[PDB]
């Protein structure tokens, strides 16, 4: 009857860290992301859309066939298309890439994104998520990571983990980077612990489809396991 998801947010924060906690007994300092340097994970985030994770690597480093990020720019889009061929799209992610790689040269700097770690946190977002085929869940993961901005990605595990055990109700996942770092202090390692960790829980217990909740830490709390027991659907839009 009292779903947490309907709790004031002082309440679901306060959940929010017990679900924290928890993740962090189950899965500590173990880190499933790849920890890209800056570069590489938006030119891998561009090649990724529809496309699985070994064609996404083996498009890159094709990619990067053609020489440094200099070369990239001034290759003719069609090289740039057929070194990319094993992503989805090609000729679609060959303009973004480029255009990427122009607006991050006209940076401060050459092929960094250093001028992001100064810049006011929404700012930085936006700068990142102007680039074509960057979305703010990749802005996020950037300024966090690799900045210690205190900004929260939110990626499918994440929203699927959160979403079910109640954190907040169900909304778009854009709104979901907003709504869930409203419950979180500004710690970037706070946070980057707790994406990491939701990450593990969602890859190795609360899946996308018939999760094992009887192997779930947050079971006892969780709104999804509260509604449906051993059946909880899958999570879908
Ligand atoms: S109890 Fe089930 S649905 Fe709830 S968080 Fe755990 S695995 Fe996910
Ligand atoms: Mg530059
Ligand atoms: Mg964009």
């Amino acid at each position: 009857a009292p779903l947490n998801a309907a709790r004031p947010a002082e309440e679901r924060a306060a959940l929010l860290a017990w679900v924290k906690e928890r993740l962090h007994e189950e899965y500590g300092d173990q880190d499933p992301t790849p920890r890209r340097d800056p570069m590489h994970e938006l030119i891998s985030t561009i090649l990724s859309q529809q496309t699985t994770h070994a064609d996404e690597e083996a498009a890159y480093q094709e990619l990067r066939t053609l020489g440094d990020w200099d070369a990239i720019t001034l290759a003719p889009t069609d090289a740039v298309a057929h070194a990319i061929r094993r992503s989805n799209y090609p000729e679609s992610k060959a303009p973004r890439i480029q255009e990427t790689l122009r607006r991050i040269k006209a940076a401060p700097g050459g092929y960094d994104l250093d001028f992001l770690r100064d810049l006011p946190v929404k700012d930085a977002l936006k700068w990142l998520t102007d680039l074509p085929g960057v979305g703010v869940k990749t802005a996020s993961l950037v300024l966090l990571f690799n900045y210690a901005r205190p900004v929260f990605p939110v990626d499918t595990h994440v929203h699927r983990v959160s979403t079910r055990v109640g954190v907040i109700p169900r909304m778009g996942e854009q709104a979901a980077h907003r709504a869930l770092l409203a419950l979180l202090p500004p710690d970037p390692p706070y946070l980057y612990e707790l994406h990491i960790n939701f990450l593990s829980h969602g890859r190795q217990v609360c899946t996308w489809t018939r999760p094992k909740c009887g192997k779930c830490i947050l079971r006892e709390r969780c709104d999804a396991y509260a509604l449906y027991g051993d059946k909880v659907p899958s999570f879908s839009e």
